[PDB]
């Protein structure tokens, strides 16, 4: 596209990230204190909070790679870049079905909510949030081709991507962190586990956000660069 | 919505039962007593202070189930609730017709004043109200169903419900006289009938604003508890 | 449509017969008396108060065929139902043309205004009342048949259609009556004819708008009891 | 196609001709007076009003056109309808071929822009005005033909047709006045002739403005008769 | 096809299921409770929310053999795969046949509907009903075999097909205990039995929708794990 | 706002408070002695005078929580700063339901007064004070943050903040101490243990009162320091 | 568009300039003195009423090239006009990422305030500004061309030619030199010299002011002057 | 509008006439006399009582030309007089970027006061009022249009017409040599003839007033005839 439809898509994404950190404040924040005990319509709306985190950042990484797609398609594709591209269309379309099955296993927690079923919903929660990393370190990979093939040796950008690398570092010891707690919490499964379970998701939604904001960083001085 | 969207329309909610109580002690009062015989233009506004005072219950009843869908898109739906919710929305779309019909034949009796006539206006009016007496059975029906759901014991709550049923069916008990002493006037139509009729509906008006007085404190006490 | 679609739409037909019987209340009194003699701006908008006041009419009829269409696609067709809806749509259609032309031959006399003109445009606001008549005749055919199909035995709606088909019978022999009128208008074309068919068609309009009245009644009638 | 596709065809064209009669007034308008002397940008856009205007025109057309295909279908065709509509789609499709070579020479007047090119623009306007007449003859004719056909002896009708024929007529005598008086340009080309052969083409514009308000006024008679 | 089909194709799936659970728990709503008695048009509709709802299964199986035959010619074909699909299109061709004849026995109901025919449109839903069973049990057995083909032995997997063998289990002895009371009512042919007859059709398209959620929730396990 | 908005709202907010203390020492004094026996009027507005204290004191938290509104958005939030104004939002909001409940059992005293009525108002004053205490600890956290993040080091205000944490830990107690001996009266309900709680509350609104001017006192210097 | 949308975009531009002078003024005013030492607050606020001035010139930007389309599509395109039409929409589009570019950078210093990153930010502030003036020349050449296609001679005009000229290239001069002054700042990163550099922003934001001014006016005088 | 509408706009333009004679009279007051000589603060406010003054006529001219709207839109637009209404759209929104271009000069001499600059800011009082002029008259033709459309032959009418055309001219004449002396101004700029020169504007400017006052009449007149 034109400079001004990456401009707007642009503004989209920095809108999105705006609301997204808002709202990832306030997660951890509802996430922080409540002396009170849980009703059973909070068990029916057992995580809801974070399930709309997550399609928050679903919804923000869908944008992403369509500025990707439109700066590509701008600056011109090479062997290396095209096939990085089809595994992000291939990844970002795993992450449609596995967000339909989070939405499905949270509808049907309306109709089987027990303490067991709410450790098969966090165990769901957590498989999404292992796609999403999958997802950004595709999108990551990708911009680091685009980087280079502009031989693009601004200094700004050669510290955003000193960042992104070590964010895409910490995310991945993160992930693989929450899925051996995830394996803790399989073994022994009580409320007093998932009580300190939900904190290990929305720290680790935290990192996921901290990344999303590098890539639309690195996003912004290459299209400015160009 | 958030806090201050309920809040403020709770505040809507208790402005309009403090104008519907003074409504219906000075609707009684000019029900009590008066000497002198009326005019030809007391004919072409026969009853307006009762079709004014229904058009005041219809607005209180349009803003208690605004709050009822302002709560529940906030604790979250279940199967029950929103078959519950789709049948409140459809009783509010009948008592529209139902308005508009009463505010039709109070326009025609302008023009065909007769003896006859203000029987057929008093008739509507029951209709009227027999509708309204459903729109509320649904909200507190709505709202056990919203208070079972929270699992809301506390004895504030309990209290209010136990009060919310026995006036429900003191209303249910009152509404089937007035039809029944309505067809004893449809039978033997009579200036003499029409007068003692009047009182029943305004008796039965005062059954209907007890009713929202406490459906308006049922639903202070659950937005408190949450 | 659902119970709310319906409803809007007779809130917005209501209204517009409000609007309708305020418009011939004054276009009555405007018609009543004047003294002085008219300009040559007042042979520029000739009847403009009598086109402006045929276009609500077509409005209102618009109203009331999509309303019986959100009724009948919500009862169920049957075979002699939707012919009848066919002859609607048809004659909607027809009524479309009609109001175009009578919209022509008025700003046609912006620019050729004498004495023969004026007998012109009133035959064209004959001609277009003429077919607001059939409009209205095949309105409250559809209406009678799925009042019959509906089985609907309630008295408010068998005295609602004894009104409804008197009021038909009346504005038949008031639209002979015009047609006849206006004839004599074409043998002996003067002011002073003018003047006195000018009355002719405000008596029409009336019984229009005293049909549109109980037409709208029935449909609330019906919306009531299913 | 059936009534309504018809009465929506004819709602535009009735629409396009209260557009088209407001760009013909202020064509003259801006035609009448203007003290100042142009400029270069004054040469780029030497006559942007009158291509403007044409393009409304053929836009008009067209629709007519297909109103009349609409109209024959339904009603039926013959052989001499056939031959005449067969015609009109080749006069309509020379239509296309003369407005894109003005569209042309207009824009190789943004390039070459001089007091020679300007008369070769203000004939190559003239060249489309005297193909936007022979359409007009042809629709004219397919006019006449239907409305033979249906043996349709409204004296509305009867006196439309007995208007469209003088205006044809008119609208002849036009064109080849404003061939002759462009053939006097040709031989006497300076700017005192062209501001005066501005008029003559607007003066011609309008009287085909005043043909297309006819064929649109039969075509509201015939589907009305039909 | 590739990943962005299939997650499409799967989008499409799980909109189509929750548009199907909100159709049947508004079906059992409309038929838990009704106090008054039907009209002639409630005989000309007799069970249009049924026929209505089985169309939705129709129209969901579909879309599922239609993911069945992407994921299957992307993973390939075995002989016994190969079978069972061929088998999958017989049946999905019988249910064409057997919804054509649903829609032809609804629509002789417009046409001499009598309490006898009622008792054979109820039998024709029952024979429907009867063959979406088959469609499920199909396409049921086509998931287990690809499964196994897949050699897919995750937990969540294992789980689903766990609970997919016994909803199929509880399918058939519902289908079956359907036809037994659909003898009954061939013996004893009444009001007081089509009702209670209306009930256990809709009990048994209820187990039919909680199949398909199973049938979808392990075609996105299938999808996710490869 | 700028510097005449915030002095404005501090001279609105010191004249309230020199209303608020008037009031309270009243309250005190008409608490002190009266031998003489209520009224059934006395019944009718049993506490008035302490709803009316209490009105005053949510009054002046509304200006407090508009004044701190004011000085961040002219200081600029931060991620801390901007959580704890929503939570105070949040609280304000609270605020207006439980006002709302309090005058609604108030005006229900005007109808079934009895001793037993009398304890419920009573629980309902201790209530609203108890929510008051809340909005006050979340008004005071939102100062301390305040004056953290100017970094504002004067020996005023760091004595100024020793005072109102004291005052907020002195208010704390008082209202557990309340809170406990409210129990003790809905355990033993009688006028001699009526008379000594009504005390109590009036000496508990005394310690709100006196954070108030605390309160207010900070936010002065907090403006004067910046 | 028409005469009264140009002028009221113009009356929308000359508001924009009389708010952009008054906060020139202020900036420099708050720019003079204050002896006092900042606070951790005037880290996360660092530059606040810069980046909020530069805000309003970017909006003032956006409202000028709005009014040069509105113009030109009146005027008349030509090739040279309509590239540089297109180079100024690219270039707005530039301006919107650098801006949030800009506001991305602002608010990340809410997260990691430094001595560091406060010299970040100066030059990210810097290069906005720098890009602004990018804008600006790019609008004062689109300027000189219509003048240029009007041939529009007032020596008004071209007296304000002659000062817009000038007051480009003494911003351009501005521009180097504050690249220049930055790049020794970026060599000896200090307080002492980030005080210094402030006052070098405000003193070229005046020139960038003082250059709106005059396209503002030159604007004025050509849609006088056509 | 209806006669109100129309009746509170006259209100307001005889108020507003009200207000500019006073003002005038006290104008040409302090234009009479004054023997100090001015400071440096009567440069930077050399002239604002003129341009003051000025503001004045234009909010009443806009006020004429509502009143205008109102009006024919209330008897009925032809071709001449939407055309001249449409005119009188492009001037009152000509005269606000000629008040807009006076508004900057004004405040330029702020900046750059010289007693060269004093002879630029007369020139631009000299172009406004001579655009004053010309919004005067097309009101003044619209006005004599809508006279002879209503055919409106009362002596009243005629006599302030017949004074209405020779203000007209007496305006003409005015302004021409209004512009003659400011043109030798142009030549002999001096403190000497800038003193006489402030005598001619403010004469011309009684003259505009002076032709106010017969619109206002004729306005009124009219309104009263209707």
């Amino acid at each position: 596209g034109s400079e001004e439809e990456i401009a707007k898509a642009l503004e989209e994404l920095v809108a999105s990230l705006a609301e997204l950190k808002r709202a990832t404040l306030k997660l951890l924040d509802i996430t922080d204190k409540l002396k009170k005990n849980p009703s059973e319509s909070a068990l029916v709306s057992h995580n809801k909070a974070i399930v709309e985190h997550n399609a928050i950042i679903v919804e923000n990484n869908r944008i992403i790679a369509a500025v990707l797609e439109l700066i590509v398609r701008a600056v011109g594709m090479t062997d290396e870049i095209d096939l990085a591209l089809l595994k992000l269309k291939a990844s970002t379309a795993r992450l449609k079905v596995a967000t339909a099955l989070l939405r499905m296993i949270t509808e049907e927690l309306k109709k089987n909510p027990s303490e067991d079923a709410l450790v098969e919903h966090n165990r769901a929660i957590v498989n999404h949030n292992a796609i999403i990393v999958e997802n950004n370190r595709i999108i990551a990979a990708v911009l680091e081709l685009i980087v280079r093939a502009l031989n693009l040796t601004d200094e700004e950008v050669r510290k955003a991507l000193e960042e992104l690398k070590a964010s895409t570092a910490e995310l991945k010891r993160a992930t693989a962190s929450l899925r051996a707690i995830t394996e803790e919490l399989k073994k022994n499964p009580s409320e007093d586990a998932l009580v300190e379970h939900n904190r290990a998701i929305v720290e680790h939604n935290a990192i996921i956000v901290e990344n999303n904001r590098i890539i639309a960083l690195v996003l912004l001085l290459i299209v400015l660069a160009i």
